[PDB]
């Protein structure tokens, strides 16, 4: 029964079929066919970090297909000298492939893996790759991730750019199977103001919904934005743009009325929900420049007594946003970051920025200290009062 | 600069040690570093849950390599027909390469992806892989990943079984190097309880500490042992054991004093810490089980107006423990089970069930109510004294 034969090897994109939960995520909540075309995006993005593209267009078709146009470089086209097919089908159809293995390429890219757009493909009950580059037009057709006939030259251009189209497999898609303008929004939006001088537009062709996001004012504008609808209690956006040893550090942040914490983490552009050594460092100098601050201004007594790390952060909203050579997550997600010198990078930056900022900005540090005094006085009335009950 | 030679594509184990964050997790905080045991230990819990294996020996030796000893049927030691050597090579040198790619060899398993041991051995500057199989010892060393010689016969046996012994790489592994004994003591306790009959021993040759797991009792036992320095309010632990339409579910619960919830679901005996569609069945049958509880006694009044989901679950310990033939993850972490029929597996089970246990343990179900009504009450002091600090 249990022998050499029980042992089956799955080869090219048959892995990626199989367990599409590996490399795509939640085929069945919706989560996993928005990642379609975030792959897509995320690999357009990455032109834009190394100078290449300034437009990108996003369309949801009525057929439920979506495209993604970028002005950037063009997936290579030619022979692989290996592979014996083109550069851009050995992308499109071999896990582990791809110009983010060094910094050639890409200086600084939030693909890593090498295996996105060959995801998506293996996904897709069609894709169409049509590509500008070296003065030609460059198209091929997929389905279910293998290639219809090779990569040929249809046409001249004297422009450059990639252009994605794919159907998601109606075979590994369920439930949640049509794409939601607002998903594909939020982070086009974020895209927007991590990318000052890119042009993302998003074009809905079911109902004819166009964005174009081309965002003034970085993140600090993205930190106005989230703070639109909250009540900011101080008026001076803290913010501040540095490289060093090799790590670009962008910070911005701005408290408001509420009582929740919101700490919106980027490497290379790429989210970390579970943050990582870019918010360790963030929280350490938060803490440290806080606590010494109020040390100085005598305002300690309370601090000293009681106000913590976790009151500092109610109402807080911010964005840190790093650029790092080559990263390292905890998992194939990205969600969190465990490169160790990105924590001293920002945490060096913070106390230094920030001590700055306080002593630049004392009506807004006065209101940031009253804050921080409030949140511990409502946790210690709440939990004087849960007692009480008993 | 960007064309085909731009283009690189990592072959054999080459992927995983460029990207050992998405194969193993954080190479820096000693997670991945114990996730390299893990996988090895997973391995032949999958043989026990096959009904193959009674017998798990897990050693940390003197020089910081870590071996996992099995009695199960023995890693398949026959040349493969396609891939031209022995079964066990293709099985520790070929990602996606393995026997839970169907339903043959393990019925239900917590391996689905077929890369565990292969990344082990990828991260392993050495690798000691020894099988009792067809009345014969085979031994094979892999340095790196590189097999030093083919997987050779040495000696008769009228046993069966697997021992893998790997020293990790000191290139990928950095700051926490060390096995943590405390770490994987916790892991092989969770999984005597969730394999009543499977004898795990957990060995460390640095001190002499020596542990044996073996546990009485279960879910039900893992449920007491998690309340112990807890002060359970109600003494009749709620537990069941189903199996329908080709799902097994397991739950076991009981109340404590305290305000925390912890809720430990598993799918195949893997952790999902990011929960999925048995926790939302678990919730959701929970609930209504409770609301239905509380109208037919009257004490909806409390429960109707206030009480809410989340006061349930405060001072909450419960496992919830599923055996699913071809689960889907939401990640290659395991972390949160997707399988959507799973959700009313749970559902209905604990619907039933929970509703028998309140009207077979009334004096137990009456503290429970008590329970619920005391963290509505005490939420709502909190709110209320958040507020009139302003
Ligand atoms: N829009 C594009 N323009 C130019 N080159 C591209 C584009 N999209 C993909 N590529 C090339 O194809 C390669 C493979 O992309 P793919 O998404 O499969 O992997 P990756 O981006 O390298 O890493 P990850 O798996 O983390 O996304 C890229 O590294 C890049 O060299
Ligand atoms: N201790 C063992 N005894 C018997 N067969 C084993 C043992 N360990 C591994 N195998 C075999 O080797 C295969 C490959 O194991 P590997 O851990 O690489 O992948 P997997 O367990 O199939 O899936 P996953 O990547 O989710 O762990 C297994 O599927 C199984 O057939
Ligand atoms: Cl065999
Ligand atoms: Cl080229």
């Amino acid at each position: 029964s249990y022998d050499s034969s029980s042992i089956k090897v799955l080869k090219g994109l048959d892995a990626v079929r199989k367990r599409p939960g590996m490399y795509i995520g939640d085929t069945d909540d919706g989560t996993g066919l928005h990642h379609m075309a975030f792959e897509v995006v995320d690999n357009a993005i990455d032109e834009a970090l190394a100078g290449h593209c300034k437009d990108i267009v996003v369309t949801i078709h009525a057929d439920n297909s979506v495209s993604v146009t970028d002005d950037g470089r063009g997936i290579p086209t030619g022979i692989h000298p290996s592979e014996g097919v083109s550069a851009a089908e050995v992308i499109m159809t071999v896990l582990h492939a791809g110009g983010k293995f060094d910094d050639n390429s890409y200086k600084v890219s939030g693909g890593l893996h090498g295996v996105g757009v060959s995801v998506v493909n293996a996904l897709s009950q069609k894709l169409e790759l049509v590509i500008q580059r070296d003065g030609k037009i460059h198209r091929q057709i997929y389905e279910h991730g293998v290639p219809q006939a090779p990569l040929a030259v249809t046409g001249d251009t004297d422009k450059t750019g990639t252009m994605v189209r794919f159907w998601p497999s109606k075979s590994t898609f369920t439930n949640v199977t049509e794409f939601e303008y607002e998903i594909l929004a939020k982070r086009l939006r974020e895209l927007s103001f991590l990318n000052s001088g890119v042009s993302i537009r998003l074009r809905d062709k079911r109902d004819g919904k166009e964005d174009h996001f081309h965002y003034e004012g970085g993140i600090k504008a993205f930190v106005e934005y989230l703070n639109k609808n909250k009540t900011p209690i101080h008026p001076n956006i803290f913010y501040f743009s540095t490289e060093k040893d090799g790590i670009g550090v962008e910070v911005a942040l701005q408290w408001n009325d509420g009582f929740q914490e919101n700490i919106y983490c980027f490497t290379n552009n790429i989210p970390q929900r579970d943050g990582g050594t870019h918010l360790a460092g963030f929280r350490a100098a938060m803490t440290r420049t806080l606590n010494a601050y109020m040390d100085k201004e005598g305002y300690s007594k309370k601090a000293k007594v009681s106000a913590t790390g976790d009151d500092a952060r109610e109402g807080l909203i911010a964005v840190v946003s790093v650029k790092v050579p080559d990263p390292k997550f905890s998992s194939q997600t990205k969600d969190k970051l465990v490169s160790s010198e990105v924590k001293s990078a920002v945490e060096q930056q913070m106390n230094e920025l920030l001590s700055e900022y306080l002593l630049e900005n004392p009506s807004d540090a006065k209101i940031v200290v009253g804050k921080i005094i409030d949140a511990a006085r409502a946790r210690e009335a709440a939990r004087r009062a849960r007692e009480m009950t008993r």
